């Protein structure tokens, strides 16, 4: 009965959606702005824009993206990917981002969470936690999933809440690139450790996986390629979840129906 | 190499921090438990509690101190100062000290190093070496830096590793009470002689001195009065070292700070 959120994430490089999308109806299936706008119309609750620009153009690219997206998209927007300090995060928020996401920079300097939360409110702060099983423990990984920090998932979750984050995206490296389901064991492990919204990430391959993640205690489920490829249709997914008792947002959606000639 | 470590040392007599501290936020700025706890919440990596109590109450005082700090401090705790035998060291460990420091007693009975290491692990053993230039030679001094042992620093360093110590605190008597910098010549002299962590002590007067000590090959730098007097701020020091390319831990910065506003 608790409200659940369906989020779409867009991976970006040099201003393009990486690997694009299969929405042939779009003018440019690799334009993040057009794809994001489209997702808002068909039923996505929130968008993440995750930047992996590796050139010296990364900061500028991210700022320009936020400006273009906040122009045209009315649903909540999170921006993330290598946001390394207060100044950079503050600018992105001022530029129109509703939320900024930290990972590596916050793990190394958790004060950054508090600094943004103090200025803009907890609700403006998302922490993405990338976690993997190592020798029977859930461990926190930084640097695009490559560095074993030695920090336990259970400790970092508590610290993230203490420092002032608004929500936690829980990304299972053990499900990276997989389509067998969300890491429900990880979600269940984290659920009693925090009162914050938990957003599941990695593993989604079919509609039933979303149901499973919600039964595990996730407040939201985020996916990317499974939507962009059209393996799962967002509206169909929401209708499926509603059918089986999950409180998703459906009434607020238009009727792409096109039935009857509304002028 | 491991991240460079910043340690604060508290010199205590009769249960009080000698010359106290300038932290007006504390209930008792000369209470070692409260001061140690505060350091642990602002960015100090490890603590040393050094006792110079002269009375019959020395043993009781040290054990009670360790019990208190263990209760409520999560960072590694070293206790030292006139620890003379295995039983005293063992009681302090079993009481909650993570590491015990030897100086004079180790020089006069190096097997004491091995005894503690064999029972508790080498990581529980710290040897403080006080050294001074004497007629063109680095020599080891015992009894609070007053007795020339005639033992060369080079020989004692090698012996200390052989006997199983976990780390060496290298305290330059030539920098006693000074603020001109750590004895980087001494640190450079010792560096190739041992595989153990070398912790610089004596001479620190400004943040740049810590950088110099790490360039000299120290794995950690310990200071006392320069911190207690607030001549150097711990957070400023960590941020300074990070700025200039040193790998230091920022995870503990701002732990007492929050994202609300108390007027």
């Amino acid at each position: 009965a608790l409200a659940k959120r369906i989020d779409a994430a867009l991976i970006m490089k040099d201003g393009r959606v990486v690997k694009g999308s299969n929405f042939e109806n779009l003018r440019d299936s690799g334009d993040p702005v057009e794809l994001g706008k489209f997702y808002s119309e068909i039923g996505i609750d929130e968008l993440s824009f995750w930047d992996i620009t590796a050139s010296v153009e990364k900061r500028k690219t991210m700022l320009e993206l936020v400006e273009k997206v906040a122009e045209q998209i009315d649903i909540p927007i999170t921006v993330g990917g290598g946001i390394h300090d207060f100044e950079t995060a503050s600018e992105l928020i001022l530029r129109g981002a509703d939320k900024v996401e930290f990972n590596t920079a916050a793990v190394e300097n958790p004060s950054l969470i508090t600094q943004i939360a103090q200025t803009f409110g907890s609700q403006a702060v998302v922490v993405y936690i990338a976690a993997k099983r190592v020798d029977g423990e859930f461990m926190v990984f930084t640097y695009s999933g490559t560095k074993n920090t030695g920090i336990l998932l259970r400790d970092w979750v508590v610290e993230v809440e203490k420092r002032g984050a608004g929500e936690i995206v829980l990304g299972s490296i053990d499900r990276l690139g997989t389509k067998s389901g969300y890491d429900t064991e990880m979600i269940r492990f984290v659920r009693p450790l925090t009162t914050l919204p938990i957003i599941a990430h990695r593993g989604a391959g079919k509609m039933e996986h979303f149901l499973e993640a919600f039964l595990a205690g996730a407040d939201a489920a985020k996916a990317d390629s499974v939507f962009h490829s059209r393996e799962i249709d967002v509206r169909e997914l929401k209708e499926y979840l509603k059918k089986h008792g999950v409180n998703v947002r459906l009434e607020g959606l238009g009727s792409l129906e096109h039935h009857h000639h509304h002028h």
